[PDB]
């Protein structure tokens, strides 16, 4: 059967931890991959978690300079969730340095990018299966959301981006049918930034939140149909969202260009005129995270919330967030229900070592009692390589 | 489809060895978890053995300072019951440091809690999906089974704790249907103690054994109905059941204090007026088990017994032990069949080595010739690490 | 649907290798296990190897002294044919130091023997449920046949033996119908020595071809219907089947006492007149192995034969060897196809190590054309440990 | 329901990165094993990676001097694609040193050559199941494709080669129904050399490729009916296509003899009088890989074609290439889509190392906008053995 999307996202006061995975305190002494962007996509059956793996295993002479992320050996895998990453029980999905993956109720669409920097080439898979291909159009490095799309009706509605990642690029929506590629659209957006876009469906439309890698440290979205007819802006809230950020303040619908010059996967949850930041806890690196709701963020320009949560604690390394949504065909509820992930980043940027590795953690949200805590990776770096 | 649990408990005369695990052996070259407090709890198909992992393996240098207990990366996993606890081949459950699971005829049911001590969270998954968020009430240790609780017509009961560890705390009964909360009932309790129970259904009823932490030598009990109207006492025989007890003599109904002042987990099958009491041999530390039949011990106060079977030598270490029940809907037979199991601890409380980790056995109760052995943890310790 | 043995055995003129096992050469860097013991027993969907694990894995320092065969630690484990026993991919049977096991067409039996020397217990299995237990009659040590039984219709039979290895013991017949034994017949056989026996059926009734480990360097035989009616007596043909026999000359009816004091375990494939006695190529140790037709060799005292085909070379590790079978309700052929395998020994006993396993070769019997060559374990010892 | 081939061969343009399994730098610390000549096949479900493991691990001591191609260790294993072939999640096939697979809609069937050099034996195996067995007639090594058979209407057709590498040999092709040989016909072919294979099935009938490892540096081909009604040449083309090959030239409807002493396994795909080739870069060694679509290179002997795609560097080892098929049973469209594998050699023959292993890609044709890049295998050896 397919999998509607015509009920609204569950109204939501808190968060329960679902998953947390422990790859690198695992990873010492067992066979596990060095991962990247861990998104988590949920199926009528059982949610899995898609990785990038960069070819090699964790402590291990081949993890050197894994810092690089554009290579023809990174390849796109899938495993249960909250199970560590290792090559005797992941499932090979695509070959790719940017991908994406979806279920629309019957089968998993992934997408995945791999080839050269000025011509790279998407390969999209339909319960293993090639079925339809793009190629860039502008010529500079082509990208994907690298968290899981929204299906709606059977049909899966992505978001790619090609051209400069500090100028102007282009920007195109792709609606995808048992995939193959029926309608695309090229975004008309001046003087914005769209990149690694986090998408929900919320009530038979699409809502993505993406970052800003040029000059904005709030972050836009964008919102259409099934016929691919957008609605383009920023989040006006004080509570900024991007990474680096300013101190907060009042915020505006344009982009805000106090500290925005380069910037973190995240995302937000739109419930009218309110929002759900996630966001970091230090304003210049990426350590912490917390669950902030502004009860008018979405279009209000000041920096009073009502709710704040704690997550991962301010001394503690952090990065990549993004959203998946449980829908009432697996949960048995008469709504969506929003989840998110965080990925927890350890490795050479920040520490004395010669790879790059992260853990994730999962939570959704709940009309229950929560507490706030510090679920961090627990490893003891260095190691012996 | 659903399990009844109207039948009566099947009457047995011996033990008969059911699995074997030898985690920490196979541990010092493979990759198993360090685990604590494996329960086993048995569905319509299958049996599965339920762990609490730290987040590390065996000889490794994560496994360092193992014997804390409530860390943000305490995970709940199982695996198929006589199988070593592997990342290659468990399956994840919740993110706890205390934890229970239970099977009702359709899906399985976990309870998780973690959380600060102050503050902590139990969170309720059916099928692997959160259903429903339980809070603490005193701010303190909020505790559960660290067994499979008791389904009976599609309700599953379990027994939380909440205070002090050496004073008086607050105990509550809930009745769980399809992984939400429809009762709950706080026991009046008074100069009683109940802490890590052992349940199991018996003529649609249920029937819990527990651990007196703050004045008891012997075990105090709980029996209720679907509608949670509770029955309280103690198991007054002369075969006291606690680790720290006192040498046989004449026990009592009500807290008997001795050398009672920190127990073990442990259990007990009521058969009218007579017990299976399952203990350890050395009254000081947690070395050996054995199963002792007492025909008149749950009301009559003597230290006078029937059989004795000898499970593990009075020179072996021990450690936690439990109880689970087969259903007809599995076995075949028309009643419910006791069982029970042993974790074998090996580590820092008692050893020289930095790490705490332990192996279990499994037994099931039978009617026919059965032997008594030692079946111990047959690892050489310190390791390599 | 059940299983029926009503069909005759297959003849043939030779042996294809069906599977081997590099279990020594893949230990040496991976996680397998030390086992003993691979008998192989096939369902009507798959073959499994059933092997008899240690409680170690192979080049670990828990693998000391691994030529004791009579411990708590061993249990009776299985994997699918042609594979490794792993940790990761093996399924765990029971706790046994003797064991054999079988598929009746719906669900799998096994026998598990496992206490100690004096009054050993052994456990049956259901479908992984314990369904009934026997305890030993002569109380000195208690042996089941170490290979899969034959099962005629639902009803299964095994042979257990118990008494002393170098005098008379006693000899018993069971017949087990899900699970449960029915039926036990004590062979009436003074001056005759049963021990380790190979068993399949041919014409709704059962031929096992056991070890006389007392008196003779021939091999004895028993056959019987679903009655459990016997009938006893010893292989005559001039080409002896056990590992300490003598020169080729001419045999006997009863046992021939000129070199026969040990034993090691085998079969035979009756054929009317004639016998596929499968021994080693040396008589003295246990090295090199061959199969050999003689066509009046069941009642016919003579050296002569037919065929002889070559399966390990003469100065090749050899060990137990025993026979397995192929139901038409799995291959589709209108008869029963005889099958074998054999052990590959390497360890203490006869190398100088600290350890002692074995791997596994499998053959089927065709009317096609086979060639005989050597398929030896090519571990190279001494491990580093 | 069984394939039934029956329609032509999909037009492409362009080829699709499929599948990379990065096996060597992987086995640097995981377990793999040490494979040659990988294949896939696919089946109406998934496709398999099929591999001739030489009974070791990767980075092990008994990797040493795996370049004897013909023991008695080497076993036929398969895996799902894009996975690293490892004990612990392969499947055992059969016992061979020379070997082809194949799924006809209903159930595997493999081929496997293993006995001595004049005498080896092929045992064919139907869902697992020894169904016939076939012997050398010339009393030569007997070879088999090393690749994936062609399966029309459930009969599955392949080639075997018997007699010199050197010299004349001969050759034969089967029909297998059910695993049984239905009809074989030796090919008479005076001063051709057929052996290594590539079969596809196009409208109903079965076309191959092969290597001439005698006098050849373009490829031979044959092209047969159901009822083996055979044709042969050469691919009349100046684009050559074994590794050893002259420069481009006009080539020749015979046996071009330039540097034809030698040769690797190769493929192409025929499109009435045009070829898709795939060869290597470098005319001496294997290093490199590309394809090549000549409009009439099936029958016109010019040097001129008109697209070319770059899949390995120049600079980048190289090996083995074949071709496979996905079935309109299984992608879903009305015609046959072409697709093929890469071996990536690295080892002893051309490197400072002990052992000999290769990793794999594969391909599958596309009419969609595709990229040519270098997908090497980026092992950095020497290992630590």
């Amino acid at each position: 059967v397919k999998l509607a999307g015509n009920s609204s996202l569950c109204p939501v006061s808190g968060w329960a931890i679902y998953s947390k995975d422990n790859s690198v305190r695992i990873g010492s002494k067992g066979d596990v991959f060095v991962i990247r962007e861990p998104f988590i996509s949920c199926s009528p059956l059982e949610c899995r978690t898609f990785f990038l793996t960069q070819g090699a295993l964790l402590n291990d002479k081949h993890s050197n300079g894994t810092i690089k992320d554009r290579s023809p050996y990174r390849t796109l895998m899938s495993c249960p969730i909250g199970e560590v990453p290792s090559p005797y029980n992941s499932r090979f999905e695509s070959v790719a340095w940017s991908a994406s993956a979806c279920h629309d109720g019957i089968n998993w669409l992934t997408i995945g990018i791999s080839g050269p920097d000025s011509g790279a080439v998407a390969v999209l898979k339909y319960n293993g299966i090639i079925t339809d291909t793009i190629k860039s159009w502008r010529n500079n490095i082509l990208r994907t959301q690298e968290s899981e799309c929204a299906c709606v009706n059977g049909s899966c509605f992505t978001i790619m981006t090609d051209g400069p990642s500090d100028g102007q690029a282009s920007y195109k929506i792709f609606r995808i049918e048992k995939g193959k590629i029926v309608k695309s659209v090229e975004m008309n957006a001046p003087n914005y930034h769209y990149e690694e876009c986090s998408c929900y469906p919320d009530s038979s439309e699409i809502t993505c939140v993406c970052r800003d890698n040029w000059h904005g440290s709030n972050r836009p979205w964008v919102s259409f149909n099934q016929n691919l007819e957008y609605q383009i802006g920023y989040i006006c809230s004080g509570v900024f969202g991007d990474n680096p950020r300013p101190n907060d303040k009042t915020g505006s619908c344009g982009p805000v260009s106090s500290n925005g010059a380069n910037g973190v996967k995240g995302f937000s949850f739109k419930y009218g005129n309110g929002v759900w930041i996630g966001r970091t806890k230090s304003i210049s690196s990426r350590k912490g995270f917390e669950m902030i709701w502004d009860p008018n963020g979405w279009t209000g320009t000041d920096n009073n919330f009502s709710i704040k949560q704690d997550i991962v604690g301010i001394n503690e390394w952090s990065g990549y967030s993004g959203s998946f949504v449980q829908h009432p065909e697996l949960t048995g509820l008469d709504c969506i229900r929003p989840c998110f992930w965080v990925e927890l980043i350890r490795g050479r940027p920040e520490e004395n070592t010669i790879w790059t590795s992260g853990s994730s953690i999962s939570f959704c949200g709940v009309n229950s009692d929560t507490v706030g805590w510090s679920w961090p990776d627990g490893a003891e770096l260095p190691f012996t390589i």
